[PDB]
């Protein structure tokens, strides 16, 4: 059973091949602190059987929220709220990770449930191009503004060590900031930062090195990207190929494949799996490690997509919100002996 | 769907009728006090949908316990933990209630997990019959002793509601000190406390009349019961109505059906719902409401049980250890829109 084998990654080794998705929770102070309601939600799911888990987005500057209730890491006074969640989260039994983002153009929304409308900030990105019908006009970086943002990455990574957090993913997907360069539906510079692949690349690339530069080698760094727009003539898999050589070349770990979100209005092919073709192809084309992630729901489907060198590493989201101790019982479902927690032996 | 609507008991309205059943989960400290564990697996419960939640067996005496890591209500010093824990269960969404408990003959046996021997505690019980080879024989109770634990039910009673849980079980259930005094097995007493149906009934229903009296009518007060011990000779069904009868005449809300316990050596036919038709029989025959436990883990099972009147309330265990989230997801699968935490609309 290769869902529930060992996984070694940096210098680290995962207990298993489970992971939890990046999920934000829109429930931190307005000033980003982690709440009650993290230190209840994240170690429930540690509890629950995930080798790794990885903390939803964690803005590196307070314009690159997406809410106001977003997770923040741009200050030292994040560190004990932080530093007390991972150490939950270890306590529980996995490996605390966070995934440190920039929510660039899309930076600003109310959280979900109370409308998700825009609130009207300076949000920042490559080109003066509104994400859609409603949102601001994001105003287009110029490269000292560049350089800001990505030693704001540099110093949230810092931070995250010093938190006690084993694995960082820089969030280059879903139309927020990084994802935003990569894509020419959103990016149309005509400077070194727009037009071709090495352009749009340059930028984002920028950032993992000088994030790999101050994570050492023990420590996984991922990185998450959408692996295509789904817009004609957007980003492609075969852009998600180049991008991910230039990845490995740099010491990234693992890439953690994920699709869509530069713009609304495209096609998108939802089913168990869509994704996974993307995590596979970089897998064996670049030989970069992947996880592979979206409506991955069931122990057997899980266990398959590893068995066919699809990915090294399995993301599970929406499963865990609604099924926290999924992985518990998809061992039972594997033919392989849970470790539970003693006070629980008996439910298995 | 009648798992989904809500039920009154006294002065206040269950959710809906779905219950977490009493588990221990010997993590107390040596003094009996709420610890981290039991402020992460309560709460976790309660955000996964059940209606109320009987907090694990509570000694309302030191020796009165099971493990040396019980919960403990004998102190005032018990209550700010006690308090915390009721209010983050509610805080969470469900209605915190405890139940209230004195092990007997049965007390001081070390952790599950730890081997649980018995210790050689100073345990009273009814007679001095030892529950089974091994175990030390228990001295038995004078009237004075019983009325001191008489009087640590009432104070016990007494703090939980000052701590704000708003249902108290007595467990009479499973061998222990109330369920030893009911059973022949047991109690071969020949003072007014033993022999006759009516002289093992009879501590019993003092603790019960006793509790009943500083436990506002507005708020319920439950008794677990073994409804039958399995036993040749043993308390039966037919002892259980009488019992029941008694019970609704002191103004008892609910009888919690569960059995066995009282000795080891009697084989007991699970199966799913195997302790429903006791359940059914108190309710049809008596006209005290039920709940129903024992090995339901399904909601369409659940549903069933209720459509027939063999219950008021659904008690759940070893299912919420397992899926702690079970009845979030219970909802759906039966036609009804979950009520899940904003956080988790999504995933739902
Ligand atoms: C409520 C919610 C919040 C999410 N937040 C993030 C996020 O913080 N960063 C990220 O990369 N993806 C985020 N996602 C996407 C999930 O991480 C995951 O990639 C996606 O839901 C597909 O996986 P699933 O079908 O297993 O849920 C979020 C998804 C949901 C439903
Ligand atoms: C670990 C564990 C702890 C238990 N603790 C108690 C207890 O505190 N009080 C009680 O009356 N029964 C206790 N029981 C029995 C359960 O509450 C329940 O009646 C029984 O397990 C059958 O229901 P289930 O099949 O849904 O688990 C415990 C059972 C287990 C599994």
């Amino acid at each position: 059973a290769l869902l529930f084998t060992p996984l070694e990654l940096g210098g680290l080794r995962l207990k298993n091949r489970l992971a939890m998705s990046p999920m934000c929770q829109y429930s931190a102070t307005l000033e980003g602190e982690v709440t009650d309601w993290h230190l209840l939600h994240y170690p429930t799911r540690a509890l629950g059987g995930v080798g790794l888990i990885l903390v939803e987005a964690t803005a590196v500057e307070p314009l690159g929220r997406i809410s106001p209730y977003d997770l923040g890491i741009w200050s030292e006074d994040h560190l004990p709220g932080l530093k007390e969640l991972a150490r939950r989260i270890r306590e529980a039994g996995a490996v605390p990770g966070i995934q440190l983002a920039h929510a660039g153009r899309k930076a600003g929304t109310a959280r979900p449930w109370e409308g998700g409308k825009p609130l009207g900030w300076r949000v920042v990105g490559p080109s003066p191009i509104p994400f859609d019908e409603g949102y601001p006009v994001p105003e287009p970086l110029d490269e000292a503004g560049m350089e800001r943002i990505l030693q704001a990455f540099v110093e949230g990574a810092r931070r995250a060590l010093r938190a006690g957090f084993q694995v960082i993913e820089l969030h280059m997907a879903h139309g927020y900031l990084l994802s935003s360069f990569l894509s020419p539906l959103s990016n149309q510079r005509t400077d070194a930062y727009g037009g071709s692949l090495e352009n749009r690349m340059r930028f984002p690339l920028q950032v993992a090195q000088a994030v790999r530069e101050v994570v050492p080698r023990e420590l996984p760094l991922f990185v998450r990207v959408s692996a295509t727009d789904w817009g004609e003539g957007g980003w492609s898999l075969e852009d998600t190929l180049a991008f991910a050589r230039r990845l490995k070349e740099l010491g990234v770990d693992l890439l953690d494949c994920s699709s869509g979100g530069v713009v609304l209005r495209v096609r998108i092919p939802l089913a168990p799996g869509f994704q996974v073709p993307f995590a596979d192809a970089v897998r064996k084309r670049v030989g970069l490690r992947t996880g592979a992630v979206g409506l991955i729901t069931t122990p057997e489907q899980a266990e398959t997509l590893l068995q066919a060198g699809s990915a090294d590493l399995v993301l599970l989201g929406r499963v865990l919100l609604r099924d926290p101790y999924f992985p518990l019982r998809a061992a039972k479902a594997l033919g392989v002996a849970p470790e539970v927690p003693p006070q629980y032996q008996r439910g298995f």
